[PDB]
């Protein structure tokens, strides 16, 4: 089913009922937008794959390389940001999808654009703008008049692009919120769970070094895995526990001595959590098979860059 | 001075006379071997750097890209053994390295070279053959005849390649000191510090994921940089100040704002050292300015692609 299969592994819909409306059209478009990132990691990945659970589904795919958005949130010159940019299309690419890629400064700066913008920061309280951005904001001791501009000019983004559907991670949320609330055109909104940081503090960012990229080594991926925080019996907050729900095909088996109970098959993520809760399965065998599996999956995306 | 250059950052020289008596030639080669590695991080970097230094001290520089000697420590199939010295290759030469690069299975499996393997095989002890690599050997509960093999293979390189000079870390010392024994012709030995790993516990290796690589994006730097171990006035296993002896450029100027003492130039490492051990700079300070020179300095390597 299209709606259950673009459903899967959402944290949210805003709304389902909505997005049945959108699914009854042929020609359907959905968007998502990226500040340039140095290394590609698993946050993009589950992101890239619900667009393609999008795609599969009969949409339309839009990505915008938000240069403009990464300037304004202080991630230095607009030019070495394009060039991250392409690097973060020809990593996207190599994840099996074609969409249309367009650099945000294309049509961001046009006098238009520009007056709507300013149209929609008459309309918006500057406590709203600092709430949506709580989450998105590079930290500062003096937040900037760039940190509220960010918001209003991803709302009007989605505004411009007329995409049906918005994606992106739980920490868009208050932004599309916005963009429901102050747009003549709702849109559909479709949030991605925040994967936690390997070391299992916070949630796993870019600037914060606690992730595994698509294209690092086999001996980095099995060592940021073995590494990593995934206690006993612990599902909530474990990352190990997250890629295996995240990105691993079921049915999955998993490889241990016949010393520590032997290998393993489980039919369902449901399952493998079932028997990692009850201390059936060993963190360093979750570690090991989930290490394995995960280069398995990253390997073609590895090769082509 | 040409010594001196050569000297520069060096653990040991064996030795020192004999490598006199080899600068007075006008026809002198230099050899290095590396197992291909997934990620090139700054122990390589240091290596290729000497390598550098003995290229303008007019030694023609031979890379062996040890295909086979990875396959004898387990690093996996042959045939994607090769791939990643492909990329190995294309890093070296990115630090602006021109050299002979040599996959090793070009002659290392030729009648007489295996032949002369078996020789000093007849020569050398399976005691002084497993000493030989205790910090080279993968881990392993039930240790491989192929372990024993590694340290003759490289003997017989060093003989085969006929360099006046090897160049290794520190782990390579003991198979170093065969080489000396076994053969007509003695090489001198340029032995590089052993660079600590983020952590602060162990030596810096590839498959214990505690580096940095010359191509990691400059917020992994950052926060690799950020999270490393490094204690006030502990100067000792310390990887954040071994990278600021061994890779940045004096004089140096660290950053502080004028609340925590304002902006400090060294003129030396010597001078760093007295500082940071005298308390009088701070590991965040410390940290905040080796990332940022660090980035400077690996920017253009990385740029190369
Ligand atoms: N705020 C997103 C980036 C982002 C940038 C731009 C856009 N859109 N959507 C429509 N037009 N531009 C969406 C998300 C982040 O945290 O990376
Ligand atoms: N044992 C070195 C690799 C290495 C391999 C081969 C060679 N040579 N030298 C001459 N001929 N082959 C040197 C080092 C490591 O631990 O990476």
């Amino acid at each position: 089913d299209e709606f259950e299969m673009i459903k899967r592994n959402t944290s949210e819909i805003i709304s389902e009922e909505e997005l049945r409306e959108v699914l009854k059209k042929d020609e359907k478009s959905a968007l998502i937008g990226f500040e340039p990132s140095g290394k590609i990691h698993l946050g993009h990945y589950l992101q890239i794959k619900k667009m393609i659970d999008l795609q599969n589904a009969g949409f339309d795919i839009i990505i915008i390389l938000a240069d403009l958005h990464a300037y304004l949130n202080q991630k230095g010159e607009l030019d070495e940001i394009r060039k991250i940019g392409d690097y973060n299309k020809k990593v996207f690419e190599a994840m099996g999808l074609k969409a249309k890629y367009v650099y945000g400064s294309e049509f961001m700066l046009d006098k238009d654009y520009t007056l709507n913008v300013y149209r929609l920061a008459l309309k918006t309280t500057l406590k709203r703008a600092r709430r949506s951005m709580e989450l998105i904001a590079r930290e500062d001791e003096n937040p900037k008049v760039a940190e509220v501009i960010y918001p209003i000019m991803q709302v009007n983004g989605i505004h411009y692009v007329g995409g049906d559907v918005a994606v992106g991670g739980m920490e868009q949320r208050k932004i599309h919120m916005l963009a429901r609330e102050l747009l003549p055109k709702k849109v559909v909104c479709i949030h991605n769970p925040v994967l936690t940081g390997l070391d299992g503090e916070g949630k796993m960012s870019s600037s914060k070094g606690n992730f595994i990229a698509v294209d690092d080594s086999p001996e980095e991926i099995r060592a940021k895995i073995k590494k990593a925080y995934c206690p006993a019996g612990v599902v909530e907050g474990n990352p190990i526990m997250e890629i295996a729900k995240y990105f691993l095909e079921y049915p999955l088996t998993i490889k241990r001595p016949e010393k520590f109970g032997g290998d393993l098959t489980v039919n369902s993520y449901e399952e493998l959590e079932s028997l990692f809760k009850n201390k059936e399965l060993h963190p360093m065998d979750l570690k090991n098979a989930v290490a394995e599996e995960l280069i398995k999956i990253l390997e073609p995306i590895r090769k082509r860059l």
